[PDB]
């Protein structure tokens, strides 16, 4: 039995990695990712220069999973392709940076600098058109024609094969624009599914007051909320963008979770809230629980059932 | 301590209704709407002619909510016409008409035969700009060109107050760009926050099927999974326009869910999927529980706290 996922030129010993933002800011964070038993890992959505992010409270766990305004806290981008370039052991996993410029100049400067490392070590682009906690910066993910420019603009800049990180969308018609889009940019080989449900507000009634500081208590939702969103998402486009690979991110606490994201057709399963619970070593949990449905199920690979949800 | 609500010159018992789908298409539920200690009810989303819906299995209850597929079953506008006109009991409680017309040439229809019974029996309209489950008809509320069609024309041809049934929104310009539409009529006098959260897919890991036979498995998500969208939505509307009053649905399973709504904003606050889980008789439990909060805040009414949620 195996967990192996072979997708952009690699061997990764299991799909599991950190969802981007979780575990994953500073270089002792990437540490403990690299020591884990996670397939990969992807550093935090970096920024040109330095940024410290939201004034606190910024996190709140919830019972169903989480509600944030980090800011998009990073170290810069020097710092991220100097552990790219330098620190990270490959022999151990393969290694993705997110990059969220906060405009098509910022981004297209950045994977500018990612492109000399990448030929050289393999380093892995996640482009983040998403984030939804950056006071008076919507998701570019819900503007088509920005959107265009970024994958433009990029594709041109960086010229290599690169993936996205996708906000969630709730529509068919924007399924369907959103692919037409990316379709658009062969240079896009993965689709990252999904997000953040973007500014949701939970209030204590105790208190009668929002639980995070920034934005009047307005932030990212993710955890269990979102499980089904994701999954939808994910179908959507695994189905839509058949020359590209998804990868799933949102609601997964188990190795049932993780199977139903493969089964739409995830090739690599990102986690988030779930590793803000309970540490690194929910990938050895990840790895037994999935290898024990796979076992039950009488599956060896993941590629027996990978993309193969039925529909009635 | 009171739970009235004084709105369109009508008083209303309590601030509770069900949502538009739940208990309200045919005579027999919307007897039984009126017969329960809500303060309203809502018929059925409506189309000019009859609707048999989506194929079966069309519902499934979930731990967390509810995803469903209909696709508008209802009886044709002449059925809920005559209800309003003939049948319901406006001692007992005042009515609203959801109608969702495919078209905006099919809503306009609608709402001029409307007209004539809102003057003589007080009906209320929500248009509903916001259903997710026809098949390519999208969701009208994401598009603000073709949302603002549907309210020119509707507020021409129907000529007196009503209200919205909107889509969630996740993203702080969308709600700036929705607010602005909404401001340039007058005649909305009430905004209807929120739908279901569009296009989920829920997977059975048994037997590796989607839950539902419409779309692939996509259907609308209501219950625990909407309530900080709802809450987030409630809020940013409640701010934005003034001129307006924000009736709350998603996520209402108890007296505490109500009052976080009517903390947001929320004039009358709509129950869906517990109302689906529970029937009617939700209703005196809910309206028992805000009174016991009410009671324990010392708050005497409504209106010393609605839309008073605190930030930090
Ligand atoms: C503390 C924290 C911080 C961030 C995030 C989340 C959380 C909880 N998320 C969103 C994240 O990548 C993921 O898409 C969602 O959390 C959904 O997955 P889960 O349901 O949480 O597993 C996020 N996403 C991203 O692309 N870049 C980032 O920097 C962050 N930052
Ligand atoms: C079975 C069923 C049927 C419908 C719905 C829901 C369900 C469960 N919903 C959505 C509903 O009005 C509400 O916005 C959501 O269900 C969210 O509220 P809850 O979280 O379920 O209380 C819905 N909404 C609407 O405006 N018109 C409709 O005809 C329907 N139909
Ligand atoms: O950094 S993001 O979580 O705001
Ligand atoms: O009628 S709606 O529930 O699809």
């Amino acid at each position: 039995m195996s967990l192996k996922v072979n997708i952009l030129g690699h061997e990764f010993s299991n799909p599991f990695m950190n969802a981007a933002g979780v575990l994953c800011t500073t270089e002792e964070d990437l540490r403990r990712m690299t020591e884990s038993e996670s397939g990969s890992l992807i550093g935090k959505s970096c920024t040109l220069a330095p940024r410290t992010g939201n004034p606190e409270p910024r996190y709140f766990g919830l019972p169903l999973g989480s509600i944030n305004s980090m800011g998009l806290p990073n170290l810069g981008v020097d710092f991220y392709l100097s552990y790219a370039a330098q620190t990270h052991d490959y022999s151990r996993k393969p290694l993705f940076l997110s990059m969220s410029g906060l405009s098509v100049e910022e981004s297209v400067e950045m994977v500018k600098k990612l492109v000399p490392i990448t030929k050289e070590k393999g380093t892995i682009l996640e482009l983040n058109l998403s984030c939804p906690n950056v006071p008076g910066k919507p998701q570019v993910g819900y503007d088509f024609d920005t959107t265009r420019t970024y994958l433009q603009k990029v594709s041109e800049a960086y010229g290599l094969p690169f993936g996205v990180k996708m906000p969630p969308y709730f529509d068919i018609a924007h399924f369907d624009m959103a692919a037409a889009v990316l379709n658009d940019f062969p240079l896009v080989k993965f689709i990252t599914c999904v997000n953040s449900i973007g500014n949701g507000l939970v209030i204590d009634p105790a208190n009668e007051t929002v639980v995070i500081k920034p934005k009047q208590g307005f932030g990212g939702l993710g955890g269990k909320y979102v499980l089904p969103t994701a999954l939808a998402n994910v179908n959507a486009f695994f189905r839509r963008c058949p020359d590209k690979l998804v990868f799933g991110c949102g609601g997964v606490y188990s190795g049932e979770e993780a199977f139903l994201h493969i089964l739409a057709g995830a090739s690599m399963v990102q986690v988030g809230t779930a590793l803000h619970d309970e540490g690194p070593i929910i990938f050895a949990r990840l790895n037994k629980e999935l290898q024990e449905i796979m076992t039950n199920k009488g599956y060896k690979t993941l590629d027996e059932f990978r993309g193969r949800v039925k529909t009635m």
